[PDB]
């Protein structure tokens, strides 16, 4: 089972925090998006575009559930995984770190050329705010630790996480 599971919007720092946490803990990082691509032989973009979000979510839930059983390192979940009830259920009992980010900073961090089916222009900020509004209670419901990634540089967020993982 993972030492920690990271959840949060695109742009919250899952990749960067997950790599730095994994290194600090002496374990590997598993990103469920990557796992999906590996198990399907398909890009995430392709799954959304051809088969649709609903089929993606069932796929994702399967992979997340497997990863929670089988991965012993740091697990990073795709931003929308917590929209699946079965994901939220499977997270019960785990250490779950919610990376919280303002809409302004999250938007800024997602404005590159990564393909993001649910966060494309135009009006990407409106889309980001709508994802944040919808998913915030869901992140909160599953989280065991909540961490602000706003401004705070990554090194310091990781330090804060390790500290909170360790003490009562
Ligand atoms: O927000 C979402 O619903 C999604 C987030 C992505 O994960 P990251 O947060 O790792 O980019 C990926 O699973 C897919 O594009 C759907």
């Amino acid at each position: 089972a993972p030492k920690a599971v990271l959840v949060g919007l695109p742009g919250s720092g899952k990749s960067t925090i997950g790599r730095r946490l994994a290194k600090a803990l002496g374990v590997g990082l598993l990103d469920t998006d990557v796992a999906i691509e590996q198990r399907t032989g398909r890009s995430i973009a392709d799954i959304f575009a051809t088969d649709g979000e609903q089929e993606f979510r069932r796929i994702e839930e399967d992979v997340v559930r497997a990863a929670l059983a089988d991965h012993d390192g740091v697990l990073s979940l795709g931003g929308g995984a917590v929209t699946s009830p079965g994901v939220r259920a499977a997270l019960a009992g785990h250490t779950v770190v919610y990376l919280e980010i303002s809409a302004a900073e999250g938007v800024r961090r997602t404005g590159g050329n990564t393909v993001r089916p649910l966060l494309a222009g135009p009006d990407r900020a409106e889309k980001y705010r709508a994802l944040m509004a919808k998913r915030a209670p869901l992140y909160r419901r599953v989280a065991t630790m909540r961490v602000d990634t706003n401004r705070r540089n990554p090194g310091a967020v990781v330090r804060h996480i390790l500290s909170r993982l360790q003490v009562p």
